[PDB]
């Protein structure tokens, strides 16, 4: 995995996460 790929995952993960949560 490359820093670009990783950071990208963090953006998407936190993206959908912050947007909505299972609660």
């Amino acid at each position: 995995e490359t820093p670009a790929q990783r950071q990208a995952r963090l953006l998407r993960m936190s993206a959908y996460a912050a947007k909505r949560q299972a609660s």
